[PDB]
DNA sequence: CTGG
């Protein structure tokens, strides 16, 4: 879809789809033990 | 925009 992947960089898909290795922690937030949104990725408030 |  002409989108660069969060942790792989290659386009035509998204992080999870990319064959390359996945990020251990949250992509947007970094932390570990959850998805991307669940963690303080963007001031949950 | 896209999400594990
Ligand atoms: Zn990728
Ligand atoms: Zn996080």
């Amino acid at each position: 879809k002409n989108v660069k992947c969060f942790n792989c960089g290659k386009e035509g898909h998204t992080a999870r789809n990319c064959r390359a290795p996945r990020k251990k922690g949250c992509w947007k937030c970094g932390k570990e033990g959850h998805q991307m949104k669940d963690c303080t990725e963007r001031q949950a408030n």
